[PDB]
């Protein structure tokens, strides 16, 4: 499952940001929104969810207790 907020990696090998990391910002009938962005320069395309893959979050101690 992907949601807008979370991570995800281009791994269409015939597209321009293969490999490369993007942020979905929202979910677009089906597809996939994914932003870059690099400081100041960005640029939004929209993808499937089938030329994405999610990447890692940041890692955080997650931890429960009975």
């Amino acid at each position: 499952m992907i949601f807008p907020g979370a991570t995800v990696r281009v791994t269409n090998v015939d597209d321009t940001y293969y490999r490369f990391e993007g942020l979905v910002q929202r979910v677009s009938d089906g597809k996939a929104a994914v932003l870059f962005e690099n400081g100041n320069w960005d640029k939004l395309v929209t993808f499937r969810l089938s030329e994405l893959e999610a990447v890692k979050p940041i890692l955080e101690h997650h931890h429960h207790h009975h």
